[PDB]
């Protein structure tokens, strides 16, 4: 779920950041081990910020919606980190955000390759699944990708733990693809975010 919209990538690939109070060297290592694992697979980099008017801002709040996707123009913006959500794959999912990408299951194209499970959607939470209106996501030509670090889990936003919310449509290597990681960049991550910044080869 890339975005369409060419004002939202940054500039070179250059993200300028601000590391907010309040953290520990614990929580900064990781915000770090982060970055790092985006500048080592793309193009994109990070940079403590000094005078841009755009840059991220590493914030402790609590854990929830919502984060600006891709640059925000004239102004910072906030990356949220809360006691429940700060391990290394969630810090890099928001990075993605970051960089210009939607929910993978809101891809425009989603309906060939998951079904939502409306009724045991929590109430008040189904815009978590809608679709992303076709003219704001340009895919660049990838595939679907169960695997990214930008697909919610399979009971993401549900009323019971055992309940389903997304369900994938078909077997890849002989079962359901499994959905929600939370480890590293997928394969297609990588391959979606250099063609988005138009890293050399
Ligand atoms: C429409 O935009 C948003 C943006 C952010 C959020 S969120 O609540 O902050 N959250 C949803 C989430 C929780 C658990 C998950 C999941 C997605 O996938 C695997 O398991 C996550 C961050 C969090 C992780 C744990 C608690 S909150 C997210 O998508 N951030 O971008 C919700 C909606
Ligand atoms: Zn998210
Ligand atoms: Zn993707």
């Amino acid at each position: 779920a890339a975005t369409s919209r060419p004002e939202r990538v940054w500039p070179d690939g250059v993200i300028p950041f601000v590391i907010g109070g309040n953290f520990t060297g614990s929580q900064r290592a990781v915000f770090r081990q982060a970055m790092r694992h985006w500048e080592k697979h793309t193009c994109v980099t990070f940079l403590e910020r000094t005078d841009e008017d755009s840059y991220i801002v590493f914030t402790y709040r609590p854990c929830g919606c919502c984060s600006y996707v891709g640059r925000r123009g004239g102004g910072p913006q906030a990356i949220s980190i809360g006691k429940n959500c700060d391990k290394f794959g969630i810090v890099v999912h928001e990075l993605g955000h970051v960089v210009g990408f939607w929910h993978e299951h809101t891809r425009p194209d989603r309906d060939r390759h998951v079904s939502i499970v409306r009724e045991n959607i929590q109430p008040g939470q189904e815009y978590n699944f809608l679709k992303m209106e076709p003219q704001e996501v340009e895919s660049l030509g990838e595939t679907y990708d169960f695997d990214s670090i930008m697909h919610y889990a399979r009971n993401t936003f549900s009323r019971g733990i055992f309940l389903d919310t997304i369900v994938p449509k078909y077997e890849v290597n002989g079962v359901k693809p499994p959905i929600g990681q939370r480890t590293r960049l997928s394969k297609g991550d990588i391959a979606q975010a250099r063609k988005l910044y138009k890293c050399p080869a």
